[PDB]
């Protein structure tokens, strides 16, 4: 089963993503194929998949930027029926907004079927151009047709996943305790994590004994990433990944406060020094506490 | 011995505080007697007392706002010698800026003696008017003269003191762990804590599932109080008191993230709800973790 999470949804035949045109919140805004840049935030192309209770393999798909839902227009089973963004709710009973998502016959990509119409999300004619129509279309679960096949590229971690990446790190103190604050997290590219740091004003902050020292830098970075999240995205039900750690050096006589993020493959953490913007696989400290 | 800390220094004969005139950082800015308002930040009237290593009962006194030091002008032992703010450093060997501070013969107020001149800080003629001259003057350790007697009203807590106030609270979970970030903390009046909340923009923030929920409010408040500290005060070597707590309800099935401060008498904590500005002796949660 596809897991709850945020996905960048990429056609299997051509490198077009599912894009809500201009990120618009208007009802009936077209969902189209569009090119994308890897290792960036693709602002109009992220989708929060919310599993429906007791309805196997069935989800709402909420655009992260607009807060509006993937909607098959009037639920029509006619081939060519528009797929658009439309107002809704995460656990709606409106079948126009409910999608059964299961692996295709290649075992890697998925097909996306409207729960009411039983038709599939289709990149019409396999057209790779920016703005190409996506429609509901007749199809089967098992056929090869790449027009109806979609890679769900996972852009978030659950809290259990973040905890696993931390636990595999070698720079964790024996007395470590971690404090989990949310359930599902958008993982940022370093380019974006850095941009938030820059825009927070921290690059200009001066270290001052106790009154603006390492703990203040680290907490300010976390707060800046939390503000960024709320100010940037209209969907609810996820957070943005940015941790704080306290750590102690090998000699046991100096402690430090810093941030952390996740690798691109989501399997490991990487430390961030908010006093200078650097990313480090070894910051010189073993973490005794984290919150994220 | 007077403990390291921040003090509001009040004459024993008349209710005038030691005030660095207009908070000015200029060398030679007069230190004068001035009236004050209890339970406020008295912006020009706070002094960070730094003990000198191996020099019994002897300190520098740094104005918290200006960052400049109490200085006996050219170290003169003449009665009437100006006491002024002047550039220096926390552990200076300049005797013009070193002060031996010990209890007077009333056992409550202190006398303040210049380490070089052996003269005492004196509110000239006991004058209660705003802007009255403070000077160095001849005197004795044991005499009653109220012109040379000063109540050191303690406005900060050590970390050990904050930890004690938390440990006496009844709403602490069995699994509680606290994480100490600094060593000495300015305790804010609630009026000021509230003003920082208002000025942070939090009163206008909307609760949103995971993306701006209780943890985000609490961390933003802490960050706002940390920014306030650095932007408001020029002295170093202290922090501003504002904690974050995570807690769990009695039934064990709901958790919450909130802030905390200290009572006026510094002996107890009081919870703060950053979603609405309220102060509570019981927020409905027992804390399992804190950082401050
Ligand atoms: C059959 C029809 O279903 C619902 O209307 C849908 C639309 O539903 C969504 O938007 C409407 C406002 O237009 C409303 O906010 C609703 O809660 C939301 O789910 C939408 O799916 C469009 C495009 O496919 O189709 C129908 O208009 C319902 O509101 C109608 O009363 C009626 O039951
Ligand atoms: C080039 C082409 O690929 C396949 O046709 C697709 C369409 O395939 C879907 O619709 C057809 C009926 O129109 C049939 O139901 C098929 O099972 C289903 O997957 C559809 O993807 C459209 C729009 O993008 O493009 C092509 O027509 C294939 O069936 C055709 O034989 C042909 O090889
Ligand atoms: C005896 C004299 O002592 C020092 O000068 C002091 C002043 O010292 C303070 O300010 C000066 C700059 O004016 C400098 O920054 C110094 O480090 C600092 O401690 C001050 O106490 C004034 C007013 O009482 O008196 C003397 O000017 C030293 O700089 C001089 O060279 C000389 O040794
Ligand atoms: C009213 C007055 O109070 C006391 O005199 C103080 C001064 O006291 C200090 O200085 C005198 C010498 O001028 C002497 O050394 C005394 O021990 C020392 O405390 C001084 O505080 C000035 C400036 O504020 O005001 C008064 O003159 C007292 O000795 C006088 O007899 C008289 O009762
Ligand atoms: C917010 C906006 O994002 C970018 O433009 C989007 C655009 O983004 C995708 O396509 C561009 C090329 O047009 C790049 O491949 C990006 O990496 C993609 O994410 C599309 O989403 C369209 C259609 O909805 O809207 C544009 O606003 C960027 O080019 C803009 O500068 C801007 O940052
Ligand atoms: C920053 C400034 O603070 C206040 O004025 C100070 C003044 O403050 C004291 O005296 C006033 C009465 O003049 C009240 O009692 C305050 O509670 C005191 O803290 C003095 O410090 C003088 C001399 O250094 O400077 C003034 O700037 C306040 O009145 C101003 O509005 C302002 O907030
Ligand atoms: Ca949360
Ligand atoms: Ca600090
Ligand atoms: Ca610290
Ligand atoms: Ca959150
Ligand atoms: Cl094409
Ligand atoms: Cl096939
Ligand atoms: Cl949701
Ligand atoms: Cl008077
Ligand atoms: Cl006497
Ligand atoms: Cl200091
Ligand atoms: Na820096
Ligand atoms: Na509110």
């Amino acid at each position: 089963s596809l897991r709850r999470g945020i996905y960048h949804i990429e056609n299997a035949g051509v490198p077009s993503a599912i894009d809500l045109k201009d990120g618009s919140s208007s009802d009936g805004t077209p969902i189209v194929g569009w090119q994308f840049t890897p290792d960036t935030i693709n602002w109009h192309q992220l989708w929060l998949a919310e599993p429906i209770p007791n309805v196997a393999d069935t989800f709402t798909l909420c655009n992260l930027f607009s807060g509006t839902y993937m909607d098959l227009y009037n639920g029509s089973s006619e081939a060519g029926t528009a797929v658009n963004g439309w107002q809704g709710t995460a656990f709606t009973t409106n079948p126009h907004q409910l999608w059964t998502i299961k692996k295709s016959s290649d075992g890697t990509s998925y097909k996306i079927q409207n729960y009411g119409s039983k038709t599939f999300v289709d990149l019409v004619n396999g057209d790779s151009s920016d703005g190409a129509k996506i429609a509901g279309w007749t199809g089967t679960w098992d056929e090869g047709n790449p027009h109806q096949k979609w890679y769900f590229n996972r852009m978030s971690v659950s809290s259990a996943e973040a905890q696993a990446a931390i636990a595999r790190n070698p720079h964790i103190h024996g007395t470590y305790r971690g404090y989990i604050l949310d359930g599902e997290y958008l993982v940022l590219p370093n380019a974006t994590f850095t941009q938030i740091w820059k825009d927070s004003g921290l690059p200009g902050s001066k270290w001052r004994e106790q009154i603006y020292d390492c703990d203040d830098f680290a907490i300010a970075m976390k707060a800046a990433v939390g503000k960024w999240g709320a100010d940037s995205w209209k969907a609810n039900g996820f957070a943005i990944f940015c941790g704080v750690m306290l750590g102690v050096n090998k000699a046991g006589d100096a402690a430090h406060a810093y941030n952390f993020t996740l690798t691109k493959d989501h399997a490991d953490i990487v430390f961030f020094e908010p006093q200078n913007g650097g990313y480090l696989n070894d910051i010189g400290y073993d973490s005794y506490m984290a919150f994220y």
